[PDB]
Order: C-alpha cells, then sequence, then structure tokens
C-alpha cells in the first residue's frame, strides 16, 4: 500500500542521458547517482593446470539510486533494461530493496509522502 | 528487539560540521560519507539539472532510528532547495571484523 | 540461509590488504563486486571529538554463494586487530534483474 522501494542500477557509463528522458515520462521525478568502481574475478587456469588464478579486472561503473512509490517498479526496471540493454557485458545489473521509511527534510513530511 | 537500520542521508554538502556534533551527542560512535550527485527530472521532453550531494549512512541499533531520523530533520533544514532526503531500510546483521562479534553488540 | 534469498553484503574498511581480498572473494565464487572510495568519521563524547578517515566500500551481491562464506573470507582477510577493520552490514535484496540477459532472481547473478 504505502510501500517504498528502492531500484538500484549498476552500470557502465552511457545512454544515462537516454535514460533520464524515458525515466521523466514514466513519472521519476529525482534520482541520485555516483561514478564508482566495477571488478571482474574470473577463475583461470595457471600455465598447465597446476592451479587457479583469479583474473582481477577494473571498470568504470555508474551507480544509480532511485527510490519510488508511486511509480510501480516494475516501470522503472523495464524502462531501464529497455535503454541500457546492449548484449555485451558491462550492460550491469539492478538490485530492488525496500524502504521502511522515507522522509522529506525540507518540509518534514514522512512515509510515501516525502517523494 | 535488537533490530539494526540503516540511515541513508541525500542532502548538500554542508552544515555537516553541526550535524557531527548533535549526532555524537545521541550516541552515534561513527559514520560513513561520500559525495555524490543529483538530478530533477522533469518534463513529453524532459529537462534535468544536476547538483553535488553528501551521501551520509548511519548504522544504528541501539541508539533508537526515530531519535537519529529527527536529529537529521531539525538541523540540515532551511526550507530551500536541497535540504535533500532520508531513506530508512533494515539490515540483517552486521558484523565487527575486528572483534568477531555479531548482532547489535557489533555497533 | 535458503534458495531464492539474495544479500547484499557491505563492507566498509581500510583501504589496505584490499588485492588480498579479491583473490579469495574470488575464489569461493564471487564473479563481481562494486567498491567505491568513501571516507569515515569517527565521534568520541569528550563535547564530541570528530576525526575523519579514508575508507573503502565493498559491495557485493550474492544468492548461490552462501554469505556466512563471503563474511568469514572478509573478517579473515581484512583482520589486523586495530581501529580501522571496518564493519559489514548485511541485508536482503528483494530481486536482482540482469540487464543484458533478461534474467531475474539467483539465476540473474
Ligand atoms: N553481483 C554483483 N554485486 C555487486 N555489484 C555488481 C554485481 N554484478 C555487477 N555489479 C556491478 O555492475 C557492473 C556491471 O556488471 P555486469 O552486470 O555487466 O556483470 P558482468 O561482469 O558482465 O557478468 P557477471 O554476471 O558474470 O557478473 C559491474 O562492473 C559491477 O560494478
Ligand atoms: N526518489 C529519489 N530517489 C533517489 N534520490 C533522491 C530521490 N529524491 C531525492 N533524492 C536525492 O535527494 C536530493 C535532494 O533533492 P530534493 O529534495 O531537492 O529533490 P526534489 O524532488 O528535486 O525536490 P522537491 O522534493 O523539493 O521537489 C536529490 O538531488 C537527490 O540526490
Ligand atoms: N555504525 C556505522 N555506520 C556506518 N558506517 C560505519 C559504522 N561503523 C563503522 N563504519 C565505517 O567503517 C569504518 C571502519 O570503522 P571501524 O569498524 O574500524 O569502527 P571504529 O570507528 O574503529 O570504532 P567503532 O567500533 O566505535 O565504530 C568507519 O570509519 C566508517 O567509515
Amino acid at each position: 500500500s504505502g510501500q517504498m522501494f528502492k531500484v538500484e542500477i549498476v552500470t557502465r557509463p552511457a545512454n544515462f542521458e537516454k535514460l533520464k528522458q524515458e525515466l521523466g515520462k514514466i513519472g521519476v521525478t529525482s534520482l541520485t547517482f555516483s561514478n564508482v568502481h566495477g571488478c571482474g574475478l574470473q577463475k583461470a587456469h595457471t600455465e598447465l593446470y597446476r592451479g587457479v588464478k583469479i583474473e582481477s579486472n577494473v571498470y568504470e561503473r555508474l551507480k544509480i539510486e532511485i527510490v519510488v512509490s508511486k511509480v510501480p517498479v516494475d516501470q522503472v526496471t523495464e524502462t531501464a533494461k529497455r535503454v541500457l540493454k546492449t548484449g555485451s557485458p558491462g550492460d550491469g545489473k539492478i538490485f530492488v530493496y525496500e524502504i521502511s521509511n522515507t522522509i522529506n527534510i525540507r518540509t518534514g513530511e514522512e512515509g510515501p509522502e516525502a517523494l
């Protein structure tokens, strides 16, 4: 009913601008983003199959946090799947978890109305 | 009972120093902060402006949550744009790396 | 512990030992994580004494890889006895979507 959710996308830095535009059409008014790092770990054979090394790899990643209540989660995740999908790795992932409370500081209101 | 919560504050990068006082005074022993960014989306054609923000994350169990939120509420307010918001969610477990403790004791 | 569940393991710690950490997490089966350079703040009631540190932050979302295996691997590698060893926070993730393949839940990770 008055449920609030956070949608967190971690993805490569591109079409952020296309996303901002489509997420706007569907009801999103504000979001947060940060520049951070991604790291790929793969198991690899050391030469001669003697052992295993962990191939480490580092990337630049965008992280986007969007808390919502009235805009349904299926609609954020589905429009983001859409502008960000390319078929190549670095397309990223979306994490959804739930928010007990939201507080609007400039206006003191709480719960689903503070968004 | 021994519930633990994360409180996430996203606000303009200002007044940080007093927010420290007022929180340490109610029992907050340590917090984490980072510089992020925030933007409004509007309208369809969409126009959006982007401002630097502070992301403050405090994890508590003993210090009542309700006492963190409104200590943040009272002190960060200015009525002007960029007071930001506060997101709270529940934490399943905390582990102290140095002590090995788990649960609210770890904090 | 239980199938279907996904958890975000969140570690805030010293910048040190990050590389032995990647090594070992990589071996209990973690294939990717996110980290960022943040800061830690220390508070003390004396009026209050306030310190500022550089800390590292590691986010790992897991399901098929048990969370007790991740936390213990982290306690081990990161622990030095002294303060700034940092903490681990764990919380449940309702769902994960793999953008490139369209999959959801554990098979997405
Ligand atoms: N399980 C995860 N936990 C935390 N962060 C992740 C996770 N998966 C991806 N990320 C973040 O998303 C970025 C993009 O990852 P992507 O979804 O492209 O994964 P991948 O490396 O292509 O394939 P895999 O599914 O094997 O991880 C990563 O660089 C990382 O910062
Ligand atoms: N739904 C949200 N999801 C993620 N971050 C948000 C959300 N709402 C606000 N924020 C963060 O809080 C910062 C403060 O923004 P502000 O409170 O001015 O949001 P706004 O909705 O644009 O303003 P108002 O609510 O006054 O119309 C934002 O720049 C953004 O970083
Ligand atoms: N309750 C908390 N909420 C949010 N971040 C924290 C919390 N405790 C620690 N951190 C982050 O992890 C870093 C490591 O701190 P550490 O775990 O070493 O605790 P400490 O400050 O040495 O002593 P204490 O046990 O009083 O926290 C901190 O500087 C901070 O960035």
